[PDB]
């Protein structure tokens, strides 16, 4: 598994550095999905209290994870990590019709950032093996993502428990990272 995933990368070897942001709302897998690619050591760092991060480098490539929507006014706080990066993937819970709205407002929040306009935008339409969740079509809608423009994004349905779909997701953000600059 980790060792396919790893390979897709294999592709942006040319690139000086692969800057790949991870967020989501708590709860929503971004965790569950790093341990399950195991790409790399899973360091975590603690910033500043109560601000986790959790970091995967291997190669030219690095990942940094946190979780958004959480107290929105430490919002400035992510920002130190915006400069110079190339995708952005974003975690969503399908199964989570009540936050879904706050999902939504956050991801179109991060990708609005003057230093993440030209990010690469790959949406994991997480837990797609609970019973109640929501297709991938109805998570695009309650995204809004089809009103995204000039962007270049991609919705990948996922059960990162079992690791459904993150290649396929993987692979379509390392081929577009590849010919994007
Ligand atoms: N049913 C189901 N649960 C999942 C899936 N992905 C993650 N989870 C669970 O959802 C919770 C999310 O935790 P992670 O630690 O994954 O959360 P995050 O880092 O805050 O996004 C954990 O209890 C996971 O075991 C999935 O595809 N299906
Ligand atoms: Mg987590």
């Amino acid at each position: 598994m980790g060792l396919y995933v790893s390979r897709l990368f294999n592709r942006l070897f040319q690139k000086k550095d692969v800057r790949i942001l991870m967020v989501g709302l708590d709860a929503a897998g971004k965790t569950t999905i790093l341990y399950k690619v195991k790409l790399g050591e899973v360091v975590t760092t603690i910033p500043t209290i109560g601000f986790n991060v959790e970091t995967v480098e291997f190669r030219n490539i690095s990942f940094t994870v946190w979780d958004v929507g959480g107290q929105d006014k430490i919002r400035p706080l992510w920002r130190h990590y915006y400069s110079n990066t190339d995708g952005l993937i974003f975690v969503v819970d399908s199964n989570d019709r009540e936050r879904i709205d706050d999902a939504r407002e956050e991801l179109h929040r991060m990708i609005n950032e003057e230093e993440l306009k030209d990010a690469i935008i790959l949406v994991f339409a997480n837990k797609q093996d609970l019973p109640n969740a929501m297709s991938a079509a109805e998570v695009t809608e309650k995204l809004h993502l089809n009103t995204i423009r000039e962007r270049n994004w991609f919705i990948q349905s996922t059960c990162a428990t079992r690791g459904d779909g993150l290649y396929e997701g993987f692979d379509w953000l390392t081929t577009h990272l590849n010919n994007a600059k």
